[PDB]
């Protein structure tokens, strides 16, 4: 705790431990979609739109 | 114009010159997305209506 000076948050770690700070966690890869297709209800009905 | 209680408005148009006095200009023709698949969203999979 400092009165005045609040500047940031410099942040200092050993990382090296067998685990590291802050661990990420994934369940699965990232996925893309291309609702392009003359199917998609929005792209023939929304003005034409497509996400 | 002349006169009063204006009439309807003929045109004379020539038609030799092969660029008309009009013209319908168009990107694409007559294109049609008839959406006949189990999977459309109001046949199936929101209503029973094909579109």
């Amino acid at each position: 705790a400092t009165t005045v000076s609040n500047l940031f948050a410099p942040a200092a770690d050993p990382g090296a431990a067998w685990y590291l700070l802050d661990t990420s966690r994934s369940l699965k890869p990232l996925i893309y979609q291309e609702r392009m297709k003359p199917s998609f209800t929005s792209m023939t009905k929304e003005d034409d739109e497509q996400v």
